[PDB]
C-alpha cells in the first residue's frame, strides 16, 4: 500500500521539513520516487503535488531539493486554493508567483520554468504576482522574458488588474516596459476605467502621463463617468483638466458626479451635492444654453422633477431632503 506513503511525502513537503522529506525518499528506486514526486494529492479542496505545495508555501528549501537531487517536472499542473477562491491549471511557478515567495520564484525560473504557462483561465504568473503586488517578481518575471501582453479569459490584462489593485509603482513598471495602455476587456473597459471607479488617483495620473485613450467602455461609460458615478472626485477633477466634450461630456460628470453623493456612503454628503450639481448648471446657463432634457415627474422619488433654471437649483441648499430626491432624480436621467 503506496497510497498513504505518498501522502506522508506530501505533508513533509507542504510542511516545509526538508529533512523528513529528504528521509522518505531515500532508499527508493526511481520507479517509486518518480510516483510520489508527481502524486496528485487532495487537501480538502485543493489538488496539488509535493513541488506545488511546497512552492505554494514559500519553502524555499523543499523546492530546492525536488528540484536538484530528484528532478521533478515544473510542467506540473494543479489545482490551488487562494483567496479562498479555487484556480486549476497552476504550476509550482503560478502559485509561488501569487503568494509571493520572492526566492521560490527565481528557484523555479532558474531550473526551467515556463514563465508564460496559462491557467485555465489563462493567468500568467506574472499576473499572479500584478494581483498581489509584489514589484519584486515582476520586475524578474519580464526579465526573464514572461510576456505581459497574455490576458486573463477575459481580456482583463495585468496592467488592468494592477491599475484595480492599487499597486501604483508596479503600473509605473508595465507601464515602462511597454504595456498597451488601451487594451479593452470583454467589459469594453480599458486600465483607465479600473483606476478611475476605484480612485487609485496616482495611477490615473500614470495612465494620463502615458498617453492613454479615453474609451468609453463596452457597457456606455467613458473612465470620467466611471469616477463620478463611483463618487471619486479626486479622479474627476484631474480627469476634467484634460479634454472631453465640449460641455455634455463635463456637465454631465458634474451632474453625475453631484448625483452620486446621493447614493450610499460612499462619502454620502449633499453639500458636495449640491455644490456640482450647482456648478452644472451655471456651465449651461451662460449666453443663449445648454437645454436639460428633464425625465417626468414620477411615482417613486416622490412626485419631483429635475431643476431646470439655477433659480429652481438656487431655492434648495436649504431644505435637505428635497437634494436627496433631486440626486436620484438625476441619476435616473444620466442612467436609467
Ligand atoms: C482573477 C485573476 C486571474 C487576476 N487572479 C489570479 O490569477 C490570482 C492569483 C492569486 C491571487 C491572490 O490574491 O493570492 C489572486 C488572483 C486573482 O485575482
Amino acid at each position: 500500500h503506496m497510497e498513504g506513503l505518498a501522502g506522508y511525502v506530501y505533508k513533509a513537503a507542504s510542511e516545509g521539513k526538508v529533512l523528513t522529506l529528504a528521509a522518505l525518499l531515500l532508499n527508493r528506486s526511481e520507479s517509486d520516487i518518480r510516483y510520489l514526486l508527481g502524486y496528485v494529492s487532495q487537501q480538502g479542496g485543493q489538488r496539488s503535488t509535493p513541488l506545488i505545495i511546497a512552492a505554494r508555501n514559500g519553502h524555499a528549501k523543499v523546492v530546492r531539493l525536488l528540484l536538484e537531487h530528484y528532478r521533478v517536472q515544473t510542467q506540473q499542473t494543479g489545482t490551488v486554493r487562494f483567496d479562498g477562491y479555487v484556480i486549476d491549471g497552476a504550476t509550482a511557478l503560478w502559485c509561488a508567483a501569487g503568494a509571493g515567495h520572492f526566492e521560490v520564484v527565481k528557484l523555479l525560473v532558474s531550473h526551467g520554468a515556463n514563465v508564460n504557462h496559462t491557467t485555465v483561465t489563462n493567468s500568467t504568473p506574472l499576473r499572479a504576482a500584478c494581483f498581489d503586488g509584489r514589484l519584486d517578481i515582476v520586475k524578474y518575471l519580464v526579465e526573464n522574458n514572461a510576456n505581459i501582453s497574455i490576458a486573463n479569459k477575459y481580456d482583463n490584462t495585468c496592467l488592468m488588474i494592477a491599475a484595480y489593485k492599487g499597486h501604483t509603482d508596479v503600473v509605473r513598471y508595465l507601464l515602462e516596459q511597454r504595456a498597451d495602455p488601451n487594451a479593452k476587456a470583454h467589459c469594453g473597459a480599458t486600465a483607465l476605467h479600473f483606476a478611475a471607479e476605484a480612485g487609485h488617483i496616482d495611477i490615473v495620473k500614470e495612465l494620463i502621463k502615458w498617453r492613454a485613450a479615453i474609451v468609453v467602455n463596452g457597457h456606455g461609460m467613458t473612465p470620467l463617468k466611471v469616477a463620478a458615478e463611483s463618487c471619486k472626485a479626486d479622479v474627476v477633477e484631474l480627469l476634467l483638466s484634460h479634454a472631453d466634450c465640449d460641455r455634455r461630456s463635463r456637465i454631465e460628470a458634474l451632474e453625475l458626479l453631484g448625483a452620486s453623493f446621493a447614493n450610499d456612503r460612499e462619502n454620502y454628503d449633499i453639500i458636495k451635492t449640491y455644490h456640482y450639481l450647482y456648478l452644472a448648471m451655471l456651465e449651461r446657463f451662460q449666453d443663449g444654453i445648454l437645454e436639460k432634457e428633464v425625465l417626468p415627474p414620477i411615482h417613486a422619488y416622490g412626485n419631483r422633477t429635475e431643476c431646470r433654471n439655477p433659480q429652481e437649483l438656487e431655492s434648495i441648499r436649504q431644505d435637505r431632503d428635497a437634494l436627496h430626491m433631486e440626486g436620484l432624480i438625476v441619476r435616473e436621467r444620466i442612467l436609467g
